[PDB]
């Protein structure tokens, strides 16, 4: 299925709310705009800087536990109300990330989400 | 509700686990439909069902995706909302963590929570 992109979805308030965090995280990780857009709207691809950008966003958004790992309940609680059920179905077979570091774990989650629901998956 | 197919599938696991853990039938019904309570054998009964249902990982902790997949499809959505704030169990052993999950589910949706 093809990615949903319109005035209503992804939720504009969420996209604007993540702007400053994206700016922080692009500066820290050196990910290209092209890697982000391609991962969001195109085919899954694996780029090292993108993985740490993904991790960076979790950290800046304060959706991590006290060891720096993604806390999926905090993440759900943080998401827009309009995404409540979308996020639940997108995340339900992505509960236990695997990876040698937090960048790899963050990428595991995004890849799993994208695989699960390519229509509603997007990357800030 | 509960879905008939689940009641049927659970029966052989209940038999094994009541025998193994010594939990009382009354303890099960009390937890299922009444107030949350702690009974030691109940907690290990709960663990035993997860083990016998083969929904645990290599160290015996519940694999919540396996659990979800093992539930009747009619309970998919109910399970999802029960589970959404019950992801990271706490406890000193598998019985305490198994209880933690059941308590968390029961606290989240008492109307649809049951224990067989
Ligand atoms: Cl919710
Ligand atoms: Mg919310
Ligand atoms: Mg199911
Ligand atoms: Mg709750």
């Amino acid at each position: 299925v093809t990615p949903r992109r319109d005035a209503e979805y992804p939720p504009p308030e969420f996209l604007e709310a993540m702007k400053p965090l994206r700016e922080i995280c692009i500066k820290k990780t050196g990910v290209t705009e092209e890697a982000i857009i391609e991962f969001s709207d195109g085919k899954v691809h694996e780029d090292e800087n993108l993985k740490c950008y993904m991790n960076c966003l979790f950290h800046e958004a304060k959706v991590v536990d006290d060891t720096g790992h993604v806390h999926l309940e905090k993440l759900h609680d943080a998401l827009p109300d309009s995404m409540h059920d979308i996020a639940l179905h997108m995340g339900k077979r992505c509960l236990y990330p695997e990876g040698e570091n937090l960048c790899e774990k963050a990428f595991w989650l995004h890849k799993c989400w994208k695989e699960s629901d390519p229509k509603h998956y997007f990357l800030i």
